[PDB]
């Protein structure tokens, strides 16, 4: 109806100037002319929560969801599902809390944990590097941290984005884990120089300025990623974001970061490292999404593209619980 698309418009007008009795007129007149407009119901139930009409707001907001006879039963069956699933959901970030507090009980000077996290270190390196392509063994990482000579017939590139990751991961460790207060753009620039300085020193700690395409996704115009990163680091340090359960946190934050995708390259292990800080930050130790998970990866991440960030949380969820049984299976060694 081109009569409910003009009504609509106009009731959000007289909304927008405070005459709200010719915007309920105009609302009403929109559902006359098209009574499944979905726009209208939503808009007309957000008014009617504001006059603090909850009922009508729920009517409305109930309608809206629930055109076809195919949305009333997706209702229906959602509502049965959803407590199911947020108890599957609890459960499974309870093993995690309690595998953490094994870990964290650990004594630090133990020979056994600190054999492991030296290993799991470059092991981490490996995956954050091969996932994206890098074709470099975890010998021949290990061989270029430790030596810093570099190895044969294998591209500088390759060899420089494990050096970046290595400069990055030391940064974090030394300068962000432990200090209070807010993490800022800046911060998160200097994640980014460093994970890409050694292969792009132009580009590193820098915004794009070009259209992109990543995957399946249309990152932001680059005139919008300054404005998307100052409310995504506004969420960040939010009082929401404090209260959300680390593995939550740490996943939304990975999610958002390579939805922005700020970048021209790096996007991924910057999110990744970014996710490992605030983990870290949360007394767990850094996590790995291994080079085999790819797939799934990407999976999850248009799946939260699409509109459900849960898959996306689970997924990291499950390489969380991973990293922990591989430490705690390291009793091995005591
Ligand atoms: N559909 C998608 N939506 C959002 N982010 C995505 C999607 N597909 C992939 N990504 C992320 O974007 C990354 C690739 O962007 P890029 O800027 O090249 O980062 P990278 O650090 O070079 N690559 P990587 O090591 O694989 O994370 C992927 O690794 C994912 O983290
Ligand atoms: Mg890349």
């Amino acid at each position: 109806s081109l009569e409910a698309r003009a009504a609509l418009n106009q009731a959000l007008e007289m909304k927008r100037q405070g005459k709200r009795e010719k915007a309920q007129k105009l609302f009403m007149h929109a559902l006359k002319m098209d009574p499944d407009f979905v726009d209208a119901l939503t808009e007309f139930g957000i008014f009617s929560e504001e006059d603090k009409d909850i009922i009508q707001a729920d009517y409305l907001y109930t309608r809206a969801l629930t055109i076809s006879p195919y949305h009333e039963k997706a209702l229906v069956n959602r509502d049965r599902t959803l407590p199911l699933v947020e108890e599957i959901d609890q459960r499974y970030f309870s093993i995690i809390d309690s595998k953490v507090k094994k870990v964290m009980s650990i004594p630090k000077g133990n020979s056994a944990l600190r054999r492991v996290m030296e290993e799991t270190y470059y092991h981490h390196i490996y995956h954050t590097v091969a996932i994206e392509g890098n074709t470099l063994t975890l010998s021949e990482i290990r061989h270029i941290l430790e030596t810093r000579y570099a190895v044969p017939g294998k591209s500088d590139e390759e060899q420089n984005e494990v050096i970046g990751m290595h400069a990055a991961m030391k940064y974090i460790n030394t300068t962000l884990v432990s200090r209070i207060g807010s993490v800022t753009i800046s911060d998160v620039l200097e994640i980014h120089r460093r994970v890409l300085g050694y292969v792009d020193p132009v580009e590193a700690g820098r915004f794009r300025t070009t259209q992109v395409l990543v995957g399946h996704h249309i990152p932001p115009h680059p005139q919008d990623v300054e404005k998307q990163m100052q409310e995504f680091v506004q969420w960040l340090n939010s009082e929401e974001a404090m209260n959300l359960h680390p593995v939550e946190f740490a996943a939304l934050a990975h999610y958002k970061l390579v939805y922005i995708h700020p970048f021209i390259d790096g996007n991924g292990r910057t999110s990744r490292l970014l996710m490992n800080l605030i983990l870290m930050q949360a007394g767990y130790p850094p996590i790995t999404i291994r080079k085999e998970q790819r797939s799934d990866y990407y999976h999850v991440l248009e799946a939260a593209n699409e509109g459900d960030v849960r898959p996306f949380i689970r997924f990291i969820a499950k390489c969380t619980e991973t990293t922990l049984d591989t430490l705690l299976f390291a009793t091995t060694e005591y």
